[PDB]
């Protein structure tokens, strides 16, 4: 109620925090850590928290000069509708015990996949200036977005396979 509000505020504040980590592997090739207090947002309290706690924190990145920002239409991509995009993993949310690591997996998967092919498309129509010495604008984003986001599922994988196994009520939102 009140305390989904907090979940959801905290969260985003944290993923804004954790986003202020350089996580640069080459280029803009990146291991977005920051997604995870999105994912686990989402899995815990479902579709509408998720999304709602993605918006807030594309807008905290944007508002504190952290976006890269090229146009209004690739800020609205990138920093509004990828990050909003991770309360997908919301429709894999358990709300019932024991808590299986399948959804949680499959839900974080499918998030990433999706934010990233939004950094995909924009990374084709925005980005290509940056493309490599021999490399086409839809290749040279593939490279950059999808192994950005393998890498970024890779981490949420680690971390969140951690967190099932030793705080799996992180997971499973109760009263009382
Ligand atoms: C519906 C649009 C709301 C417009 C205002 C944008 C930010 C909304 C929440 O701001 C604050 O973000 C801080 C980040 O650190 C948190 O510490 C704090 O808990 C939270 O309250
Ligand atoms: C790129 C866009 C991806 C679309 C995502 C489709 C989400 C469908 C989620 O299904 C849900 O999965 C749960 C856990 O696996 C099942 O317990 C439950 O029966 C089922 O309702
Ligand atoms: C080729 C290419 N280069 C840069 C970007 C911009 C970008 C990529 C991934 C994630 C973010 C947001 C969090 O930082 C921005 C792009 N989409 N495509």
């Amino acid at each position: 109620n009140v305390r989904l509000l907090t979940e959801i505020a905290f969260m985003a504040a944290l993923a804004f925090i954790i986003s202020l980590i350089p996580n640069t592997v080459y280029g803009w090739i990146i291991v977005e850590i920051a997604c995870i207090p999105i994912l686990l947002l989402s899995l815990r309290r479902g579709l509408t928290a998720g999304l709602v706690g993605g918006l807030i924190w594309g807008i905290l990145s944007m508002i504190t000069g952290h976006a890269y920002i090229l146009s209004l239409s690739q800020a609205f991509l990138e920093y509004l509708v990828a990050p909003v995009s991770l309360g997908i993993a919301g429709l894999f949310r358990q709300k019932t015990a024991p808590l299986k690591l399948a959804p949680v997996l499959l839900g974080t998967f499918v998030a990433v996949l999706l934010k990233y092919f939004f950094h995909f498309i924009a990374g084709i129509i925005f980005w290509s200036q940056y493309a490599w010495k021999g490399w086409g604008a839809v290749a040279y984003s593939l490279a950059v977005n999808g192994i950005s986001g393998i890498l970024t599922a890779i981490a949420a994988f680690v971390i969140l396979i951690i967190f099932v196994k030793k705080f799996p009520k992180l997971f499973i939102h109760s009263n009382y």
